C-alpha cells in the first residue's frame, strides 16, 4: 510504523478497526461479529497478526504511523507528481485519488492509478485534520489539532490540497 | 491468573466476552454495540482495562486461569465444605450453588451463600468439560478433552460433581 | 443480653489466644512458674480491644481487628459493596445482612450472600455506629473506642449505609 | 515491428549504461584511451540480457531485471495479486494489465490500477511466458533464455495467469 | 507561672500518647486487665523527657524531641540561619523569635517569619541554655539533662546566638 | 525536583538567572557580571553548583520543577490553611503571603509567615499563568498555556486565587 | 576532542567563552547579553549546541584538547613547514601566523595562509604559556605550569617559538 | 537432533539402548554386559559419549529427534525418489529400503542402495506409529498417538507407506 | 556432594552399581536384569533418580564426594569419638564399624552404633586406597593415588586406621 | 589501604622492601638473598603475600597508603594527644616516639607507649618529606612535593613537628 | 605463553631471575643488586616490564609455558629437521645446539644455526627433567616429574634425545 513506542501504539490498534469476526480468527475459537464503519465509529482490540495490520504498517500500500498529537500517514509512492493526486474527507476516512503515466525501458507505455481511504483512531479530529503532499509524491498528514489531544466528535468537512512541510 | 502467558492468555481475552459497547469504553469515540449471550458463541476483541476483567482473574469472586488443553477455574473459598457446592451446565457456563454455616469470634451466627456462572473460551469444549472440588471448597477445573484441542460443536449435558486431583 | 452473655463464641477469642504474656500484656498480670497455664477474662467489661488475635479469628468466611483506637468487625466483602449490606444492632448483638446481585466475569454472573451475626462488646458505643469498605475491601462496621478509657455501653438501633471509610 | 523499433526509449537503457566498461563486459569490446566515448547498440538481435542495469530503471512505476538465464519484466506488484493481472503480447510488444479491488487496511480501502506495456526484445521466447509473483512482491513475466545463446524469436500470445515462481 | 501551669497544651502530648505501655514504660507503672484506659501525669516534675512522642508533635511548624540526656525544643529552621533567631525566656516558657530576610533562588526571593513560644518544663535548667541548628537544620535550643536526674529548676534568661551543634 | 529528565530540565536552568558574577564563582578566573531582573527576561547558563539551585529545587524554603507545556511549583507547607495563602502577579514572580497561629506541645503560642517569589523560565507565560492552592497548604502551579508552546511576550496581569486540581 | 572526561571537559567549557546572548540560543526565550574579551577574563558556562563549541573541539579549524596540568592545542595542518608557522601571545590569546606555496596535480600554482588565536580557560596561566610546533606543521601546547595547577593572574608576555616534544 | 530440550532428551537417551557392555566403556573399570532388543524392550542409560550417538543424532546416516508426543526421524537424503523408499515394522524398529540410479559429471553410471532401522523410546507406542516420505527423499516421522502420551505395550504391525506433512 | 561437576560426576554416577532391574524402574518399558557385586567390577549407567543416590550423595547415612585423583567419603557424625570407628577392605568396600555411648537430657542411657559400607568408583584403586578419621568422628578419605589415574587392578588387603588430614 | 589503585599501588609494592629470602618464601625452591637498609634503597619486589605486607597496610601498627604525589601514613591511634608524638627522619624513615597515660574502668593505672619507622617508596623524596599530627592523634603525612614527581635523591633532615590538615 | 593462569604463572615469575639490578630499573629509585646463576638457583621476583621476560614468553628465541606438574618450553622453528638438534643439561639450564641448510627462492645458499639454554622455575626437579623434540623441528619439554611436586634439589646429569609426543 517509524513513530513512538507507548502511549500511541495502542492508539494505532484502536484505528485499527474493531469488527471481531475478524479478530476472532486471530484468538481462538470464540463466538460472533460486529460494529461498523459510521463515522462515530473509531474502537479498539490490540492485534498485531492480521496481514491487514501489515497493509495498515507497512507492505504495498503505504504506511501508517501514530502519535497523540497527531497521526501521519506516508505512502509508498512510486512515481506520481505533486499535481496528480487530491485530498479529501469521507465517512472518517482521508481519500485520495490519481493517475499518472511514466516513461521505462524498451518501450513501454504506462498508466499508472490508485484510490486509498485510511481512518484516523478516536484520539484523532477527522473535522480538524489536514492532509498535504510532498514531492516525492508522498503524502504525510499533519493536521491541525492546534497542538495535542483529545476531540472525538467529528464528521466531515473539505481539506485544503496543500503542498507539504514534511 | 497464575497459567501461562501465550498463546493461552489471547485465548483467556476471548473467553472475557465481546459486546462491543463495553469494547466501546476503552476503545473511545466509536459506535455500537453487540453479540450475545447464546451456547454455540463465546467471542473476543482482547482487552485488560475493565474492572471485569480484574474480577475475571483475581478479585472479590475467585480466578480464572487459562491453557490450550484445559481452562481451569480457582475459588477465592472461605469455608464452604466440599459437600455444600454443586456442580452443572447451563448456558455454556460452569454453575455452582452453596450454603454453609461457620463458627467466630464473640457469639456471631453464620450464613454464607454464593451462585456461580463461569464461561469458557470456545477453544474449550462445554460438552466435554468437567469440574471438580478439593478439600479447601477450592473448585479447580480440569475437564478431559482426552489431551489438548479444539471443540467449539458444544452445548449442554450434566457433569459429575467429583472431588479433584488439584 | 450484653455482658455475662460473651462468653461461649468469645471462648474462640481465649482459645487460640491462650499463651500468658499475649494476656498479660493485655492486662498487666504477672507469669506463674509452673510449666503451663491457661487464659484470662472478665465480665462487667469484656477484653475484645486487642486487635492482634482477631487477625487469626479469620478463618474461613472473615478477618477480624478491633483496636484500642476503635471497636471494629471487618467482615470480608471484596465481592460486595457496603451498599448491599444493612446493618442493625439486635438483642445486643450487630446483624449485618448482605445480598448482592451478580458482577460480571467478562465470562458470566456471580452473587453472593450471607446473614451475619456478630457480637459487639460491652466496650462498643453502638450509637456511634458507621458502615464502611475498608482498605482490604473488607465492611467496617466501627463505633469508634475515641480514648482508650474502658466500657461505653452497647445498645441497639437501625444503621443506614453512610461511608465511612476510613 | 519487433526489431528496428526497440531503440526509442531503449535509448532509457542506453543513457544510464554509458560507461564503456559495462558496454565492454557485456559486450567484450576494446577501450579508448582517448579521456572519454559514448555507448554500443545492435540491431538484428538487442542486448537486454544485463539484468545489472535494469535494476536502475527501477525510477518510479516497477523494477526490472533480466539476466542470461531468462528475460523478464519485473513489475512493482506488492498491492496486487497476479491473478488480479492478465497478460497478452500484442503488437510485438507485452502489455500487462492489472486492475485490483480495495484492500483493506483495518483502517480503511485501498485500491491501485495500471495499464502498463513493456517491449520484451527480439530474443525472447514468447511462446514459453508465464505469469509469477515474485520474492520483492513484484509480478514477474518470463520468456526464459534457458540457454545463453542468443535470439529466440519474439511473437503475440494471449497468457492467463498459471503461477510460475520462481 | 512553671508548674501547674504546663497542663492545657501539654495535653496535646497526653492526648496521642494515652496508650498506657507507653507511660508504664516512661513512669514505670502497671497495666489493667479492664479493656482500655488513660493516661498519666505529674504536678512536682512533668513528664516532657520521653522524646519517641516528641517527634509526632511535628503536626505542622515544627518537629520536637527531648530526651534523657538533655532537654531541647526542636523548630523547622531549614529556611532560616539560628543568627536571625534570638531566644529568651520570658513567664517561665521559652519564646523563640525569629525574622529572616529573602533567600535566593535563582528564580527569585523568599522569607519566612514567626513569633514562638514553647513552655520549656520545670525539668529544664534554664541558665544552661544555648541556640544550635542541628543536623535536620531545625533549631535547637536546649538546656542539657546532663545527668539521667529529676527537676532541674526552670527561670526566666535572655540568650544571644553562639553555636552549640551538637 | 520530581518532574522530567530533557528537554525540561536545560530550561529549569534558564530560569536559574543569569548574573555572571554569580555564575563567575562556579566557573574560575574569569572577568564578570551581568544582567537583571526585569520582566522580559529570564536567560540562563546552566549550572547545578549553587546553594541557591539546591532552595531552587528542594531545600527550605519549598520546591520546583519544570516541563515544556508547564512549569509546577510544590511547596513545603507546614500548615497553613487554604485560606492563609494569596496569589498575585509581580516583576516576572508568582508572589506569595501568608500567616497562621497553630497548637503545639507543652504550652505555646505561635505565629507562623511567610513571603514568597518564583521566577519562571523563559519559555513560560507569565500573563498566561494561573496558580492555584491544594488542601495541605500546597501550592501547585498548572496555569494555562491552553496547550504547550513558548510564548515569551509576558508582562503582569491579576492571577484568580483558586483551589488546586494537583 | 581526545583529552580526559571530567574535571577537565568542564574546563574546556569555561575557556570556551560566556557572553550570554551566543548562550541565549541554545538557552531560551529569556533576558541578554555579556562580559568581555578582556584579558582576565575566561568565565564558563556549560554548552556543546555552538557550531563554535564544534570549531574549538575539532571541524575545519584545528583542535582543542584539555587537562588540570595544560590545555593543549593540536591544528589540522596541511602542509606548511615548520619555518612557516609563527608564535607569540596576544590577548589572553595564542597566536599563529602562516604563509606557505605547495606543488599539485595538473599544474596549479598555489599560496596557502592562516592565522589563528585560541583563549586558555581560567585554569591556565598566559603568562607561563609556552607553545610549540612540531615536523607535520602540528602545533601542539605544552607550556610549562612546572607541574600542574592555578594561576588566573596572567596578562602578556613573548613566548619562544620552539619545536615540539608532542 | 533440533527438537526440545527436557524433557524429551532423556526419552532420546533411552531409545539410546542399554546393553552395558558398550555402556562399560564411557564409564570405567566395571562389571558387565547386558539387556536385549526383543520388542518390549527400551530401556536408558543417559550417555552421550558413543560415536554411535552421533550417528543415532546426526552423523553420515540420517538423524534422529524426540519429543513426547513424537519421535521424529530425519534422513540425509542424497536423491532418492519418493517411490524408490519403502516403510514397514520389523523387531520394534522401522524399516526402510531403496534402490535409486542418478547422473553425474563426466560420465559415470550410478546405483545408490540404503537399508536403516531405528528403534523408538519406551514412550513411544510401535503398533500406532506411522512413518511418512516427503518430496526431498526425507523420511520424516509423525506417527499418530492421538495426542501425546505413554503406550509401551506394542509388538509389529503394517505401516501405511504415506507422503509426508512435514 | 560438594566436589566438582565433570568429568568426575560421571565417575560418581559410576561407582554407583549397574543392576539393570533397578535402572529398569527410571527407565521405563525394557528389559531385563543384571551384573553384581565382585570385585573387579563396579559399571555404571548414569542416574540421578533413585532415593539410592541421595543416600549416596547427602540422606540419613553420610555422604560421597569423588573427583579424579580420589574419591572422598564424608560422614554424617553424630557423636561418636575417633577410638570407637575402625577401617578395613572388604568387597571392593571400605566398611566401618562403631559403638558409643553418650549423655543428654532428662536422664537417658544411650548406645549409639553403625555398619557401614562404601564401594568405589571405576578409576579408583581398591588395594591403594586408604581411608582416615578427623576429630569429629568424621571419615574423610584420602587414599593415595601417589598423585591421580587410573588403577583398575584391585582386590583386597588392609588399610591403616590413621587420624585424618581433611 | 584506602588510596588508589594503579599506577600507585604498584608503588606501594616497592617502598616494601627487597631482600629476597624474604621473597624467597612466597617463590619456591631458588636460591638467596639480598639487597639493604642504605638511604639510597628502596627497590621493590611485587608481592601480597607476607603479613608484614598486612602490618604495612592495616594490621596491629598503623596504615600506609601510597599515591604518585605523596604517600601517606595514617596511624591506629588509641589515644595519645597531639603533645605526645615527635617527629623526625632517620635512615630513609619517618620515625614516631610516644607516651601516654588514660584512665580507664574498675580502677587500673595505665602507662602507653609506640615507637615507629616508616619507609617511603623510591618516587618519595625523603629530604623534602614532612609529616603531621590530627587531633585524634592520627599521624597522616603529607609532606610537599611541591606537586607531583620524581626525586630519588634523598638523605636526612629535620621535618617541623606540625598539627595536621588530613 | 598459552598455559594455565594461577598458580603457575608465579611459577613462571620466579625462573625469571632475580638479579634486582635488572629489577631496580622496572622499580624506581632504590639500591642494588644480586644474586646468581649456580644450579640451586631460582629465587623470583614477579615482573612483566622486561624485554627479556617478553623473549622468555613469546618474541623472537623461542617461547617458555609453566604448569605445577612440568613446565613446558615450545620453539619458534623454521625449518631445522628433528636429527639437527640436541637436548643436554648445563648449569641448571636444558641446552639447545643446531645447523640445518636449506633451499629457498632465486638462487641463495643457506647456513641456520642456534644455541639455546633455559632455566627451569625452581618448583621444577632440572635432574628429573627430560626435553623432546617434534616433527616441525619444535622441541616441548615434557620431563616426567611422575606425577606433579616440588623437587628442588637438582644438580646435571644427561637426558635422553627423544622423539616428542606434544
Amino acid at each position: 510504523m517509524d513513530v513512538t513506542i507507548q502511549h500511541p501504539w495502542f492508539k494505532r490498534t484502536l484505528g485499527p478497526f474493531y469488527p471481531s469476526r475478524l479478530f476472532d480468527q486471530f484468538f481462538g475459537e470464540g463466538l460472533f461479529e460486529y460494529d461498523l464503519l459510521p463515522f462515530l465509529s473509531s474502537t479498539i482490540s490490540p492485534y498485531y497478526r492480521q496481514s491487514l495490520f501489515r497493509t495498515v504498517l507497512d507492505s504495498g500500500i503505504s504506511e501508517v504511523r501514530s502519535d497523540r498529537d497527531k497521526f501521519v500517514i506516508f505512502l509508498d509512492v512510486k512515481h506520481f507528481s505533486p499535481e496528480d493526486l487530491t485530498v479529501k474527507v469521507q465517512d472518517d476516512f482521508v481519500e485520495i485519488h490519481g493517475k499518472h503515466n511514466e516513461r521505462q525501458d524498451d518501450h513501454g507505455y504506462i498508466s499508472r492509478e490508485f484510490h486509498r481511504r485510511y481512518r484516523l483512531p478516536s484520539n484523532v479530529d477527522q473535522s480538524a485534520l489536514s492532509c498535504s503532499l510532498s514531492a516525492d509524491g508522498m503524502l504525510t498528514f499533519c493536521g491541525p489539532k492546534i497542538q495535542t489531544g483529545l476531540d472525538a466528535t467529528h464528521a466531515e468537512r473539505a481539506i485544503p490540497v496543500s503542498r507539504e512541510e514534511k
